[PDB]
C-alpha cells in the first residue's frame, strides 16, 4: 500500500476545508448509474481531479466527479463513478476513497454496479439485492487489505460473512411494493472476475456453478475495506445483460449495451436509492 | 503496456525492413511442436535475439526462432518457441508478438500448444480443436489487457464467447477423414492454469468438474490479445500425457514425457496444419 | 525474478552451521498459535530471525518469529516458531525462503502444521487433519513461489506435486494413531490455500467446499511446493480451529482470538501427536 495513514486525512481534512456538507452515507455508482447524483438538493461538486490522491475514471460512463448533497433527509456523499482494477490501478488505489469516507465520519456505504446476469431467472433491468460476494481475485492474492494493517482502521483479519447488512436487506425487500414495480427484487451472490475483457461460455458455467448470480469487475474490494473500518454495506447490481451461455448464439457481450441498460433503469433506480435513505440507521 | 505503441511499430517495421515475406496467418509452436516450421519453402529465419522487443524462450522444447516462409501455398510467420507467465514474463512480453503480427498484416493467429488430458476419453498423441477456454488467471487480475487501452488495437472492453472461430472448426472437423487417423478429432476446453509446477490430484478434479478437457500454461493470453485486435483465432493442443486423477498412481507428470510425445507425432502435426492452411481464407 | 541468488541460501545456511552445534535431521513449521511445539525440545538453542542474515521478520499473532535447533525425542530438529504469509506483502520467495535453507543445512524432512477453518462439515474443531493433498489458489493465477528463472541447482523448471505429501508418513500415522488414546479419529483431507487477510464470506466457502477442499488456510502451501522443489519429505498437518461459516442465519463470524486459542486447548495432543510422528520419520 503506497498511502499512509496520512495520505488518507490530508486528502478527507481537504474535504472538510472545502465542503460544508458531513454525509453520513456514500453512494458508488457503476457503469451508467452517474444519474443518481441528479436527485440530491443542495448538492456540491468536485471533479477528481480536483482532489488530492484521487485516481480518475477512464471508462465510460463513469464521470469521474465526486457530489456532496441530501437525498431523502439524509447527507450523503456520490462517487459519479468508480475505479476498476483493469485499468491497470492497485486495488488500494481502486478502494483509496472508501478510507476517506470512513475518515470524513460516514457510517454507511451503498455500492452500486452493472452486472451480468448468470441466474437464468433474471431478465435485463432488474435490480438484485447483493445477498452475498465470491471473490476470485482476493482468492489468489489481489486482495486490497495485503501488506501492513493499520488498526485505526481495522482488524488484521476481518470476517466477511456478514458483509452485506441482513437489516437493509430485509428493508428493501418489503420496501419493494411501494416502487409498484411489475417485476420482484432479486437477491443473489455477485462474483467479481478482474476483466477487461468479457467472459467465455465455459466461464460463464464455471461462475454459474460457483453458485454466483451476477458478475463484474467491480465493487467487491470497496465492500470489503468498507467492512475493515466498520461502515454498514449495502449493495445491489442492475442486470445489464444476459451472459451468453450458448455456443450457437451469434450474440456477444458489449459496454454499449451496459450503458444502455443504464439508461433505462434511471428513473426506477432513483426511486429505489431514494427510499431506501429512509432506512438507513441515524449515527 | 511497459510497451509504447511505437515500440511494436518499431518491431514491425524492422520485419517489414529485413524480409520480403509479407504474411498472413500467424503460427504460435508449443512445447516439442517447434518441428511444424520443417515443411515452410523459401524459409527464412530469426533469432528472437535479432528482433529489437522480443523476449527470450527459457523452456526445452522452444527454439528461441522466428521463421517467415510459405506453409502449403499460404503465406506465414512462425514463432518457433513461445513465451509464458511463470518465466517472469509479464503477459504484455508474452503477447508482445501478436500485437506486432497484427502489424505485420496478419490477420490469422494459429495457437499450439501441448496440453494435459483432463477428459477421461482423450488419449496421449490426440489432437484437441479448442473450442473454448477458462482463463484462470485472467479472473484474478492477469490478463495481457490490463491497463490503458490503445484504441489503435482494439476496445477497452472485447467480447470473448466468439474467441475460436466456429467455421475454422467445422472444417477441421470435416477434414480429419483426410488424415487416414484411427482416433477422432477432439474439440473440448483448455484451461489456462499458470504453474510451473504441475497440478495435484485434487486440483486436476476441480479443473475437470470446471468442465476443463485440457490443462496447460499458455496460448489464452495470445487468443485474448489476438482477438482484440480482430484476428481470427484457431487452436488446437496435442494432449501429451493424461493427469494423475487419483492417489494410487505412481506415477508423476514431467517435461520430458511432454517433449517424447511431441516427438511421435510430428508427422501428424505436419499432416494436420498442411489440410489446416488449404483451408484458410485469403485478405 | 526471485531476489535470492544461491550464494544467498549458501551464506545463511553457513551462518547457521557455524552458529550451532545442531544437525537437524527433520524442520517443522508451526501455524498459528502452534508455536507451543518448541516446549518439548531438547538442548535448545534459539535463533531470533532478525539475527539470521537473509531472513524476513513474523508479523502476525501467534507467530513468534525464532528459529530452534534441538531434538525432539532423539530426534534432530529445526521449529520455524513463527512463518511468513503472503497476505503481510511478502514475495512468495521471501514466503518460502527458509525452505531452500533448510534443504541446504542437511534436512531431508519438512513438516508443515497450520491452523485452518474446517469446511468439512464431519470436523470439529480440536481436530488433526491429516492433508493429503491441496487446492494451490494463488498458483492457478500466478502466485507460485517458483515462478520466475529456475535454479538448476534446487530442482526441476517443472516439478510434479501429485505426490507431494508423503503417503508412507500418512499410513504410520495413521495406523499409529491409538497410541494418542484419542475418542476422536485423525481426520484426513485436501488443505485449499486462500490468500486472504480478511475471512471468507459463506458463499466463498461453499464453492470452496464443492471444489472438494475440506480445511481453508491462508499458508503452508507455498512452503510445499519448494519443499519438492529441492526434493524434501513433506507431511502435512492442519489443526481444525473453527468451523467455518456456512450459513447467513448465523451470528458468529470467524476470528484470529478463537484460532490462537483453539490452538492453546490443543497443545498437550498436537505435542504428543508429533513426537509419534518423529517415530515414524525414515533415518538417512
Ligand atoms: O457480462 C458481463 N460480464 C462482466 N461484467 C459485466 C458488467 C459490469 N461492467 C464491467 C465492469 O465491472 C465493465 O465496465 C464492462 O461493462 C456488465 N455486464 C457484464
Ligand atoms: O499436465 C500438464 N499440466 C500443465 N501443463 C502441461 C503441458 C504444457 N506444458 C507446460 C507449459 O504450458 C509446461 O511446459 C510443462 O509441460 C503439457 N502437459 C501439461
Ligand atoms: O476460517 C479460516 N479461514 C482462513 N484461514 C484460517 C486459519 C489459518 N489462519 C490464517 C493464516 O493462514 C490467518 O492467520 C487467520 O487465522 C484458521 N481458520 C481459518
Amino acid at each position: 500500500n503506497g498511502y499512509t495513514y496520512e495520505d488518507y486525512k490530508n486528502t478527507a481534512e481537504w474535504l472538510l476545508s472545502h465542503t460544508k456538507h458531513r454525509p453520513q452515507v456514500a453512494i458508488i455508482c457503476g457503469s451508467g448509474l452517474g444519474g443518481l447524483t441528479d436527485k440530491l438538493t443542495q448538492a456540491q461538486i468536485f471533479d477528481y481531479s480536483e482532489i488530492p490522491n484521487f485516481p480518475r475514471s477512464t471508462v465510460p460512463g463513469h464521470a469521474g466527479r465526486l457530489v456532496f448533497g441530501f437525498l431523502n433527509g439524509r447527507a450523503c456523499v456520490m462517487m459519479q463513478g468508480r475505479f476498476h482494477m483493469y485499468e491497470g490501478y492497485p486495488l488500494w488505489k481502486v478502494t483509496f476513497p472508501v478510507r476517506v469516507f470512513h475518515l470524513l465520519g460516514v457510517d454507511t456505504l451503498v455500492v452500486t454496479n452493472a452486472a451480468g446476469g448468470l441466474n437464468p431467472k433474471f431478465e435485463v433491468g432488474d435490480i438484485m439485492l447483493i445477498r452475498d460476494h465470491i471473490n476470485l481475485p482476493g482468492f489468489s492474492g489481489q486482495n486490497p487489505l495485503r501488506g501492513p494493517n493499520d488498526e485505526r482502521f481495522g482488524d488484521r483479519f476481518p470476517a466477511m460473512s456478514d458483509a452485506y447488512d441482513r437489516t437493509m436487506r430485509q428493508r428493501a425487500l418489503s420496501t419493494w411494493k411501494q416502487m409498484g414495480e411489475q417485476r420482484e427484487l432479486q437477491e443473489g451472490t455477485y462474483v467479481m472476475v478482474a476483466g477487461p475483457s468479457f467472459e467465455t461460455v465455459a466461464e460463464c458455467r464455471v461462475l454459474q456453478k460457483l453458485g454466483a448470480d451476477a458478475v463484474g469487475m467491480s465493487t467487491v474490494p470497496e465492500v470489503i475495506v468498507a467492512r475493515h473500518c466498520g461502515l454498514r454495506v449495502f449493495g445491489f447490481s442492475l442486470i445489464t445483460n444476459k451472459v451468453i451461455m450458448d455456443y450457437e448464439s451469434l450474440e456477444k457481450a458489449n459496454h454499449e449495451e451496459v450503458l444502455a441498460a443504464g439508461k433505462q433503469a434511471a428513473q426506477k433506480l432513483e426511486q429505489f436509492v431514494s427510499i431506501l435513505m429512509a432506512s438507513i440507521p441515524l449515527p
